[PDB]
């Protein structure tokens, strides 16, 4: 119930309230994971749920300008799951907002490589990055 309620709150611009729901959900699913063997199938099913929740939480953190925290959370996902396009995309956005031009561009290049249909979205992020870098 928490995932959908976080999402409903986020749509109403209630980013603190949504963050709390997502964090409660993550902790609960992490606790369920401790009863499973890591990297076996039950654990991995929960891991996908957690990753969606962490990315949604990162969306709240982006609205709060907690960019360095987003960098940390998406990097923790990507250290274990190097193929998750959406984690690179979220990390790239955070990098761009804190003027890490090379790191933003590297993540967007990974996005393009892993999911070529994101080309339009990558062009948009690159424009935003160029605006930030105008400095």
């Amino acid at each position: 119930v928490l995932h959908g309620e976080g999402n409903r709150l986020f749509k109403l611009g209630r980013y603190e309230e949504a963050s709390s729901k997502y964090q409660e959900a993550i902790i609960c699913l992490r606790n369920l994971q401790t009863k499973e063997k890591p990297w076996e199938v039950q654990w991995l099913k929960l891991e996908k749920m957690i990753n969606t929740l962490i990315l949604n939480y990162c969306q709240c953190l982006l609205k709060k300008e907690e960019y360095y925290e987003v960098l940390e959370h998406t990097s923790d996902i990507l250290r274990h799951h190097p193929g998750i396009v959406k984690a690179y995309y979220v990390r790239a956005r955070a990098h761009a907002e804190v003027w890490n031009e090379a790191e933003a561009k590297a993540d967007l290049q990974k996005v393009l490589e892993l999911e070529p249909s994101m080309q339009k979205a990558v062009r948009r992020e690159l424009r935003l990055l160029e605006n930030r870098m105008a400095e």
